[PDB]
DNA sequence: GGCCTCCACTTATTCGACCTCTCAG
DNA sequence: CTGAGAGGTCGAATAAGTGGAGGCC
């Protein structure tokens, strides 16, 4: 396998991954509970070579099956946590994941005296379990009622550097050729949009984009409850001198990457005019249909 | 015995990706 | 006519999680 700079692989960290801590009811041990504290990387099958360079990278984690259609990296072994601990230290995330690493920092440290082979240290960490993620389940809130769970403290971080940000697309970035039909004599329109999703927590730090990349703006979803943001560039002098500027110096990494270098193709196709012709369009559609089915 | 670590595989919901239209210059 | 938003939809490569058991000191 090849290493991932570190900055790339926060960045990674904080569009995949997440921290675990499985605090489940055992009868082979004395307190009666099986503890796990971990990192993992869930992804598509065809970019299982970014688990084996991240593993590779680490020299941590074991990979396996997510479905029949992904794969994971875990990273559940205690002593490989130091590893984790060792990285996020020296390249710290910056979404609000970096509240759950630091949940995930101090269950490791109950953990690293051994007290979750005790009442009082497994109490300790389902308050902390309480803020990670998802919470608790109904099963251990009503076990452990009237728990003080510990604070969560609102990460508002900057960018750290531009590498940082090619990780963080390559999780939750998309290039995109849009196709819209127009009610005119060529009858469709193309136009390249570059985006980044996020959960709505992060709308300083999406918001923020904005101002780090000097363009694009901000698009509210909702899904019935739930809602989130798109960093969203569409103007194309913007897609042509920043975003693919930015992107050729900063590689991007799996699958992601082919997208972006079919994406440029379209953008030659755009600045030479071609777009507006008809022979130009065929090429279009063809590099575009190479990105949905592949 | 007591406790750790891994594979199988799911759920909820947060992504990615896919549209189509208005309208000013 | 064209470009740049405006205004969306939608399915799971979503982020997070659980059951089962082989493995080790
Ligand atoms: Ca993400
Ligand atoms: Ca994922
Ligand atoms: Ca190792
Ligand atoms: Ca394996
Ligand atoms: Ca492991
Ligand atoms: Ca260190
Ligand atoms: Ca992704
Ligand atoms: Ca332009």
């Amino acid at each position: 396998a090849s290493s991932i700079n570190p900055w790339i692989l926060t960045g990674f960290a904080d569009a995949e991954g997440s921290f675990l801590l499985r605090i489940r009811k055992y009868s082979q041990t004395r307190v009666g509970y099986l503890t796990e504290l971990g990192f993992q990387i869930t992804l598509h099958n065809k970019d299982k070579s970014i688990l084996e360079n991240i593993q590779s990278t680490w020299g941590v984690g074991v990979i396996a099956n997510s479905g029949d259609n992904a794969v994971s990296l875990k990273v559940t072994r205690f002593e490989d946590l130091k590893v984790i601990i060792d990285h996020f230290e020296k390249y710290p995330l910056i979404t609000q994941k970096y509240a759950d690493y630091m949940l995930f920092k101090q269950a490791f440290n109950v953990m690293e005296n051994k007290e979750h082979l005790t009442i009082e240290g497994i109490k300790e960490l389902v308050r902390i379990k309480a803020k990670l993620n998802w919470g608790l389940t109904d099963e251990l809130k009503k076990a452990f009622p009237e728990i003080i769970s510990k604070e969560r403290s609102l990460i508002n971080k900057n960018i750290p550097n531009f590498k940082w940000l090619a990780g963080f697309t390559s999780g939750d970035g998309c290039f995109f050729v849009n196709l819209s039909k127009k009610k005119t004599k060529l009858g469709v329109q193309v136009k390249l949009v570059f985006s980044i999703s996020q959960h709505i927590r992060d709308k300083n730090l999406m918001n923020s984009l904005i101002t780090y990349l000097g363009c694009g703006y901000i698009k509210k979803k909702n899904k019935s409850e739930f809602s989130w943001l798109e960093f969203v560039v569409t103007k194309f002098s913007d897609i042509r001198d920043k975003i693919i500027p930015f992107f050729q110096e900063y590689t991007l990494i799996g699958t992601k990457l082919k997208d972006f270098e079919d994406w440029c193709k379209v953008a030659k196709l755009i600045e030479e005019k071609k777009h507006l012709t008809e022979e130009g369009l065929d090429e279009i559609k063809k590099i575009k249909l190479n990105m949905n089915k592949g």
